[PDB]
């Protein structure tokens, strides 16, 4: 049994190290945190550095970017670049190898990071809870498995992050998820992406500019609009533009089971008995918090009826000296919020400081083609929220959109507000350059911006980010929850 | 030989020009004549209805640095493991100007259609002039002595025909040409001297950068130590070396004396230190100076600055009472979305009696460089003479994506200068892909007096080049009563 850690942390991820280097460099504490490997990739996937470095946001974006140049090389024509259409071959091995020694320089300077820190100390094994002080590292997953060592610890921090929701149907061993599709050794002629969240259509784009000749990508989602949460114009318009970008959304669609065929391919039966034969099926449905594998049961820990650790405002699970943040506590499945979460937690409990992170009006994108940065409450939840609600909405092509022959790129932008004080409520965008254009549109709804604020700043032209600073009249309204084009006299 | 009285009469069918003329007739329900030279784009007059912007400004050259980013894209495509024929490649400027000529028509007679739908909104072909404090005269030409078109009778009159290229006299000016000229050139300059430190020079020598043929260069000349005098510092220095990177040549502390044709029809360039360059072009892009020759203000008496702009108040109201002047020929910040804006106060101001002015301070602004620049408010220098103690937060880094891309060069720098007393961000300069569309929500945060502390208490969006701006919550260095140091005096 170690000496007294200040801080156990279980998971190396985003939060889980945000946590761990700030306790430790900054309020002076000895810290242990505790991962499965040390490097991306099979058998576990995630490693040091989390989910977002090892299989998330790090190389996603790599590999969407490696997916633009299909539209770039296309769109390069009008502007009267000319070169050899037939000799453009889509190098999927070179992308992965370029994406792993990215991913890989990352994950070895973090093993730098805990060598150069004092008093911050990795353990490679599968971290659980043993007693309300002790933390056991065994060498597998299997409780039953050879212990590694047992940590002391004054505070421990549960922060193992999530993992792919599987849907029990027969065939269910040919599916993949996120974390294969990331080390698929050749690029999927056909592939079905099941699910309308962000990571499908995000791989729906991915496949789609690396797929062999006559390839064909579908995605499928069981209900009768893709991406839930979002603005509704958005998720109607990335529809249509995924559509022309040659993805078939089948939507009110659910596999029922998969079965191979002869040639090893994945034969699927929809719910509706529709079928259809693809070379990969990649569940993308959801995802639930990692929490099997730390017998809460031990010390009592309390779930959620959603599976996810149950927490206060200040990540405080039921046993005092014991915190969950990140994607364990099932809230905004997010980086920037788990390393919020972390530090705020970090800053309550050492610094008698105590902060808590704001879940409401938190930034947050989606690296579809075209892409999508959004900001506070969808139109539909203000409704509900305000008494009287105006909903600005602007759609346009950006002019290089006529001369790229991708006519159909139309760039949208929506402004909730309410409409008593004129309070800006939310910010939803589609279109090229919104991840970055809603950065600073958070530090607005922050400072409580009205839209007044929004269209009496100067635009900066000619951008799509203006369009925010050029609507000054209300589209239409929600009156006690009701729509309609003018308010009642 | 005159007209029924106009509300409001517009020299110049510019961004201003238009604002005011839109806004004063479909608003107010006023009668409104505007005026302009052409009803499209290019030579002789090259500006037209619709203004610099739309004919030969910002609108047509974010088509061309669009056309230009596909040198990038073609070249940075090969880390993420696309391939093809490198040497089948070929830049075809003729179909870029083709298509930016068609992108640009279109807008054109757009404007002609809503001179033709709106009721008391009435365009005028020709030059106007001031010939009475209530008449514009509208001649065939710029030539006082030409035949006139027709008199019109104004309440009031806006004054809005722009900027125009500034020349230095010097022998073999007639060689050069300006951006004007630069828009219509028939084939891509194989050689190439853009003369001008400023937005429009760098810009340009990115176009020609990308579009030119095989062994070809471009050469950008600046009189002074280092191009793009007014933006921050470390951007200034950090784009010199993404330019560089990018094979374009920064000649600093030269400047051309005389051009001359050598024997072939290609430009022989002497500068004041002896130097001598030979390329097929030189654009001069040294400064735009306001467009008020041909206006005849000398009948009128409207007072010019010692600068040469318009003289006006904040309300855009000259000496003489019912005549006004907005956008680039007031000589002040020129930018299509500040014409755009004093053009509105201005007609709220007059039609509306709601006397309002346009903010000139904490104006978002652009250069569409390779790789570009977004900034918003003062830099450090100008800070640290009006604020007592200022910190200056700076951070610079590779985005990941330009490691595999091999455009290893392409630093994205991110600074934020504050007023270190109350923590107010007083301005914000950005360098690299995104920083124009980055800038603009900035704008409204400076609107609303954000702080520092705003900015590093939100929460990133990941990732993006954008989630830097909230990254930076200790300052690098600060400026005491304009002394720099690293740390505080205790
Ligand atoms: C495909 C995909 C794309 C994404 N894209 C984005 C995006 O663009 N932006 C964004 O903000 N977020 C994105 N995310 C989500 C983001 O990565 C997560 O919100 C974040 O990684 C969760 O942080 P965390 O600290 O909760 O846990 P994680 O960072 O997931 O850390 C968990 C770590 O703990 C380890 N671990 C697990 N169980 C144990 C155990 N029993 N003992 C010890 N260690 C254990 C794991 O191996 C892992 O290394 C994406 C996720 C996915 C799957
Ligand atoms: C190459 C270039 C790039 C630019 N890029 C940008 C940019 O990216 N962003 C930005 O915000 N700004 C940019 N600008 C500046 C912007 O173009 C101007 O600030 C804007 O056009 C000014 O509007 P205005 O109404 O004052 O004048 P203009 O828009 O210039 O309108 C004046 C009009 O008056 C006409 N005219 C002139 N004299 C007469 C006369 N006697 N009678 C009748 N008509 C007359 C002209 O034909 C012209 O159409 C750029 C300028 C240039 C030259
Ligand atoms: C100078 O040439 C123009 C002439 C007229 C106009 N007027 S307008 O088209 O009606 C208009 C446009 C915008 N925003 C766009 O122009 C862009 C977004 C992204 C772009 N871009 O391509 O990246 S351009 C905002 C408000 C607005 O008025 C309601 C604009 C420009
Ligand atoms: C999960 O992957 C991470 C790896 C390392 C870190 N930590 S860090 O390197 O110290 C760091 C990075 C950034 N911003 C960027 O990394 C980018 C912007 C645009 C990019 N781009 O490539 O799209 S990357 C901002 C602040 C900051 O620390 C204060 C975070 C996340």
């Amino acid at each position: 049994m170690s000496k007294a850690f200040d801080l156990v942390v279980i998971g190396a991820g985003s939060g889980g190290l945000e946590a761990g280097w700030n306790a430790a460099t900054l309020y002076g504490k000895r810290v242990a945190v505790v991962d499965v490997q040390t490097s991306h990739g099979p058998p576990f996937y995630a490693a040091l550095g989390g989910t977002c470095v090892n299989v998330g946001c790090v190389p996603k974006k790599l590999m969407v970017t490696g997916a633009q140049y299909m539209d770039h090389l296309r769109e390069s024509a009008g502007f009267g670049w000319e070169f050899d259409g037939s000799s453009v071959k889509a190098n999927w091995k070179k992308l992965i190898a370029a994406k792993n020694e990215a991913v890989l320089d990352i994950n070895k300077s973090y093993e730098g990071m805990f060598n150069d820190t004092e008093g911050l100390d990795f353990f490679l094994g599968w971290g659980s809870l043993e007693s309300k002080n002790v933390v056991v590292v065994r060498e597998t997953a299997d409780p039953k498995s050879a212990v590694k060592e047992r940590l002391q610890a004054d505070h421990i921090l549960l922060a193992t992050g999530s993992w792919p929701q599987m849907p029990a149907i027969p065939g269910i061993e040919h599916c993949i998820s996120s974390n294969e599709a990331f080390y698929l050794p050749e690029p999927p002629r056909r592939v079905l992406t099941v699910g309308g969240g962000f990571i499908s259509v995000e791989f729906a784009g991915i496949f789609n500019a690396y797929k062999p000749p006559g390839g064909k990508v579908t995605l499928c989602y069981r209900n009768n609009l893709i991406l839930r949460g979002f603005d509704e114009t958005i998720r109607e318009e990335v529809t249509k533009q995924l559509t022309a970008n040659g993805i078939e959304i089948m939507t009110n669609e659910n596999p029922a089971k998969v079965s191979l065929n002869t040639d090893g391919s994945k034969h699927v039966t929809f719910e509706s008995g529709k079928t259809l034969d693809v070379d990969v099926v990649m569940m993308a449905i959801g995802r639930i918090p990692r929490t099997n594998d730390l017998q809460l049961g031990n010390v009592g820990v309390k779930l959620t009826p959603k599976g996810g650790v149950q927490v206060d405002e200040f990540s405080r699970t039921n046993v005092p000296n014991i915190y969950a943040i990140g994607d364990i506590t099932d809230r905004l499945m997010l980086t920037p919020v788990a390393i919020n979460e972390g530090a705020a937690l970090v800053d309550t409990v050492f610094g008698n400081k105590p902060r808590k992170t704001d879940h409401t009006r938190v930034a947050s994108a989606v690296f579809s083609i075209p892409p999508i940065g959004t900001c506070g409450l969808i139109e539909e939840v203000a409704a509900k929220e305000f008494e009287k609600v105006a909903v600005y909405m602007s759609s346009f092509t950006p002019l290089m959109h006529n001369i790229s022959g991708s006519k159909y790129k139309k760039f949208v932008a929506k402004i909730v507000t309410n409409h008593s004080d004129g309070t800006v409520l939310g910010v939803h965008l589609l279109g090229d350059g919104a991840p970055e254009i809603i950065q600073a549109v958070g530090v607005c709804l922050r400072l409580n911006a009205k839209i007044s604020d929004f269209y009496n700043t100067i635009g900066v032209h000619p951008t799509s980010a203006e369009e925010l600073c050029s609507m000054r009249t209300p589209s239409y309204y929600y009156v006690k929850g009701e729509k309609m084009e003018k308010l009642p006299d």
